[PDB]
């Protein structure tokens, strides 16, 4: 097994590896014990959470650093994803109507802020997800 920790505290974990350009078995687990879990295949690490027929995507190390993906195979309200690397912001939306932004942010926590009912600009406050079950949530 391999173990990195993060200077944020975050961690990443490689088990059931083969020959270390693939593993098996990867975990990040980020602040609040938001734990996503994968593998690592090609030298790139997948890891991921899903809800329904949503699932969060975070890919690390693909000469681009980290992406995030959203894929929801659903037919009606589908949500999409777009990920500003320059920002670690996945904008999420549901059809064609932004509908939050979820920040990733250094120090390893994630914030969630909606957008107004046009779907055009950011409302309120952003606040802190504080687990697994309240990033699901904002899944839905």
């Amino acid at each position: 097994s391999k173990k990195l920790t993060r200077s944020n505290g975050t961690t990443l974990e490689y088990s059931q590896i083969t020959d270390a350009d693939n593993a098996t078995k990867a975990v990040e687990t980020l602040k609040n014990s938001i734990k996503l879990e994968g593998s690592l295949v090609v030298g790139k690490t997948t890891v991921e959470i899903k809800e329904g027929t949503v699932t969060l995507k975070r890919e690390i190390e693909k000469d681009g650093k980290v992406k995030v993906f959203l894929n929801d195979t659903a037919g009606s309200n589908k949500k999409t994803g777009k990920w500003e690397d320059s920002t670690s912001t996945l904008t999420i939306s549901a059809d064609s109507k932004k509908t939050k932004d979820l920040v990733f942010l250094t120090d390893g926590t994630i914030t969630v802020q909606q957008y107004n009912t046009a779907g055009t600009s950011l409302e309120g406050s952003a606040s802190e997800i504080k687990n697994l079950s309240e990033l699901k949530n904002a899944l839905k």
